[PDB]
Formats: C-alpha cells, structure tokens, sequence
C-alpha cells in the first residue's frame, strides 16, 4: 500500500512550481532515468561531443580554436522563483 | 494499491506549474527515460556532435574556428516563476 | 489498483500549466521516452550533427568557421510563468 | 484497475494549459516516444544534419562558414504563461 | 505500508518550488537515475567530450586553443528564490 499526498488542500492564491515523481519496480548509453524537469540553460555551449568511432585515426592535422569574445547582456529578474503579492521589475536607462 | 493525490482541493486563484510522473514496472543510445519537461534553453549551441563512424579517418587536415562575438541582449522578467496578485514589468529608455 | 488525482476540485480563477504522465509495464537511437513537453528553445543552434558513416574518410581538407556576431534583442516578460490577478508589461522608449 | 482524474471539478474562470499522457504495456532511429507537446522554438537553427552515408568520402575540399550577424528583435510578453484577471501588454515608442 | 504527505494543508498565498521523488524496488553509461530537476546552467561550456574510440590514434598533430575573452554581463535578481509579499527589481542607468 503506497499513498502520496501533495498540496491536498490549498486556500488562497499561492505561486507554485511542482514536480512529483513516483516509481515502483555503445559509446554513450542512458537508461531508466529522468532528466531536465525544471532545467534552465543559458549561454550553454558544447563544441565537440561523441564525434564517433575511429575519428582522426591516422595522420590527422587539426587546429581547434574557440572564441567567446562578445558583448552579451543577460538580465533576469526572476528565474525559477515564483512570487506572490509582490513586485518585480527590470529597468534600464 | 497505489494512490497519488496532488492539489486535490484548491480555493482561490493561484499560479501554478505542475509536473507529475508515475511509473510501475549504437554510437549513442537512450531508453526508458523522460527528459525536457519544463526545460528552457537560451543561446544554447552545439557545434559538432555524433559526426559518425570513421570520420576524418585518414590524412585529414581540419581547421575549426568558433566565434560568439556579438552584441546580444536577453531580458526576461519572469522565467519558470509563476506569480499571483503581483506586478512584473520590463522597461527600457 | 492505481489511482491518480490532480486538481480534482478547483474553486476560483487560477492560472495553471499542467503535465501528467502515467505508465504501467544504428548511429543514434532513442526508445520508450518522453521529451520536450513544456520545452522552450531560443537562439538554439546545432551546426553539425549525425553527418553519417565514413564522412571525410580520406584526404579531407576542411575549414569550419562559425560567427554569431549580430545585434539581437530577445525580451520576454513571462516565460513558463502563468500569473493571476496580476500585471505584466514590456515597455520601450 | 487504473483510474486517472484531472481537473474533475472546476468552478470559476481559470486559464490553463494541460497535458496528460497515459500508457499501459539505420543512421538515426526513434521508437515508442512522445515529443514536442508544448514545445516552443525561436531562432532555432540546424545547419548540417544526417547528411548521409559516405559523404565527402575521398579528397573532399570543404569551406563551411556560418554568420548570424543580423539586427533581430524578438519580444514576447507571455510565453507558455496563461493568466487570469490580469493585464499584459507590449509597448514601443 | 508507505504514506507520504507534503503541504497537505495550506492557508494563504505562499511562493513555493517543490520536488518530490518516491521509489520502491560502453564508453559512458548511466542507469536508474534522476538528474537536473531544478538545475540551472549559465555560461556552462564543454569543449570536448566523448570524442569516440581510437581518436587521433596515430601520428596526430593537434593544436587546441580556447578563449573566453569577452564582455559579458549576467544580472539575476532572483534565482531559485521564490518570494512573497516582497519587492524585487533590477535597475541600470
């Protein structure tokens, strides 16, 4: 006998993010998993990954260069931060 | 006997994001999984990935260059942040 | 016996995003999965991927260049952030 | 015996996005999956993908250049953010 | 007999992020796991990863350079920090 109760009774006006998981029971492998439920990614970069089998196996001449030299402005008042009866703002002048 | 109850009773005007998962029971592989439910991606970049088998196997001359040198402005008042009886705003001048 | 109850009773005017999943039981492979339910992607880029088998196998001369050097403005007051009895706005001058 | 109940009773004028999934039980492969339910994509780009078998196999001379250098303005007051008895707006001057 | 109760009764207008997990019971491998529930990633970069089997096996000449030399401003008033009856703001002049 398994019983799960979440927020069974609520009165008012909340601000909520919820996540509920229940469970009874090659080069890159992944199995029987949960990922990236409330995930957030910003300026996330992956240059090389899982190129493959026998790459650049013989007499390979390679030049790898990576430049992230840029003017970038990321502004976020609230991130994964629910709020209630409050005040949020972003202002620039 | 499995019972799950979420937000069974609510009174008012909330602001909610919900996620409920229940469960009874090659080069790149993935199996029996959940991903990217409430995921968010911004400026997310993947240059090379899973090119394949035997790439650049023999006498490969390669020049890899990556430049992210740009003026970019990402402004987000609320991200995955539900709200109630509140005030949000983005202002520029 | 499996029972799932979500938001069984509601009174008022909420603002909700819901996701409910229930379950009883080659180069790139994917099987028996859920993905991208409430996903969001902005400025998401993938230059090379899964090119194929034996690419650039022999005497390959390659020049790879990537430039993201641009004026871009992404403005988002609310993202995956439902709200109630509130006020949101985007203003520019 | 499997029973699922969602929003069984509602009184008022909410604002809702819902997703319910129930389930009893080559180069690129995908099987038995759900994807892109409430997905959103903006400025999403994929230059090369799944070119094929034996591409550029022999003596291939290649020049790859990618430029995203443009004036672009993406403005979104509400994204996957339902709301109720509220006020949203986008203003420019 | 297993019973779990969370936020069974609530009165008011809170601001909440919730995560509940319950459970009864190749080069890179992952199995039977949960990851990235409320994860956040900013300026997260992975240059090389899981290149593959026998890469640069013989007489490989390689030049790897990585430059993160850029003007970048990341401003975040609230991150995974829900709030209530409060005031948050981002201001620039």
């Amino acid at each position: 006998p398994l019983m799960v109760k979440v927020l069974d009774a609520v009165r008012g006006s909340p601000a909520i993010n919820v996540a509920v998981h229940v469970f009874r029971k090659g080069l890159t492998t992944e199995e029987e998993f949960v990922e990236g439920i409330y995930k957030v990614e910003i300026d996330t970069k992956s240059y090389w990954k899982a190129l493959g089998i026998s790459p650049f196996h013989e007499h390979a001449e390679v030049v790898f260069t990576a430049n992230d030299s840029g003017p970038r402005r990321y502004t976020i008042a609230a991130l994964l931060s629910p709020y209630s009866y409050s005040t949020t703002a972003v202002v620039t002048n």
